[PDB]
């Protein structure tokens, strides 16, 4: 076949981060998804030679039992080349909207070889029988910067014959999503997202149940900057968060109220907020903002991996 080469953005060294602990049953749960992986040639072992590391961690999508595997690939991204699609208006205004995880799409296209080396990554050992099970990419990875952009023409024609016989629908891609919008009844709705899932799988891509959406019923941008959320601990369950790019001029306002269960602490309700919001940030503007939250950085380091039921990772700030 053939790759496409890529680049660190100019002056830039791949990253270099410590893994942090894990749960016995995180671990336990990366180690067969890895094994997996490298018998079926998506990851390669490794050893100490390579000096590079990016965090990994496991998570469990909202109402599912599959454990995935999460690598934080924030510093990666940060330092990967730009790459050189605009955002749909319309998406915010259709009835309703599934999310569909096509992360698994990645996996069959190779990496560029010279790259491989900056995705290196560590599961810690169990009992320190070992010093860590070290892997790399073979293939685009999920969470990578570099993985939808370089898929994006792979993308587009997977799509082509779907879109070519529903132009009332809107298919946008963030990261390792799609969104896909329409006004249609909810029944009409759902089974035009299975066939969408059916054409999709008989390209071999398979797709977790998707989350469904509502935007039509949510209540002066500059794409060149960044979006902030502020977030603001009420009480009782209660949150409310401001989303802004000049501090006096908020684009949106709103509360969040904490999922019913008996379960449940600051920064579990936190996590959902985050996920809630940039959602929504994304469905409106395409871009996912940076949070600055209302808790001190230790015990968010602490918990959050606890908690988290998203395939992506935003930047954040504390105090």
């Amino acid at each position: 076949i053939e790759t496409v080469p890529v680049k660190l953005k100019p002056g830039m060294d791949g990253p270099k981060v410590k893994q942090w602990p894990l749960t016995e049953e995180k671990i336990k749960a990366l180690v067969e998804i890895c094994t997996e992986m490298e018998k079926e040639g998506k990851i390669s072992k490794i050893g100490p030679e390579n000096p590079y590391n990016t965090p990994v961690f496991a998570i469990k999508k909202k109402d599912s039992t599959k454990w995935r595997k999460l690598v934080d690939f924030r510093e990666l991204n940060k330092r990967t080349q730009d790459f050189w699609i605009p955002h749909p208006a319309g998406l915010k205004k259709k009835k309703s909207v599934t999310v569909l995880d096509v992360g698994d799409a990645y996996f069959s296209v190779p990496l560029d070889e010279d790259f491989r080396k900056y995705t290196a990554f560590t599961i810690p050992s169990i009992n320190n029988e070992t010093p860590g099970i070290r892997y790399q990419y073979n293939v685009l990875p999920q969470g990578w910067k570099g993985s939808p952009a370089i898929f994006q023409s792979s993308m587009t024609k997977i799509l082509e014959p779907f879109k070519k016989q529903n132009p009332d629908i809107v298919i946008y891609q963030y990261m390792d999503d799609l969104y896909v919008g329409s006004d249609l009844e909810i029944g009409q709705h759902r089974t035009k997202i299975e066939e969408l899932r059916q054409h999709l799988l008989r390209w071999g891509l398979t797709t977790p149940d998707g989350y469904e959406l509502h935007p039509d019923k949510w209540t002066g941008y500059d794409p060149s900057k960044d979006l902030i959320a502020e977030i603001q601990k009420q009480g009782q369950g209660q949150w409310t968060y401001q989303i802004y790019q000049e501090p006096s001029k908020n684009l949106k306002t709103g509360k969040y109220a904490r999922k019913r269960g008996a379960h449940t602490n600051d920064v579990k309700q936190l996590t959902e907020a985050v996920q809630k919001i940039t959602t929504e940030s994304i469905v409106i503007w395409g871009k996912t903002p940076k949070f600055k939250l209302p808790i001190q950085k230790e015990t968010w380091e602490t918990w959050w991996t606890e908690y988290w039921q998203a395939t992506w990772i935003p930047e954040w700030e504390f105090v």
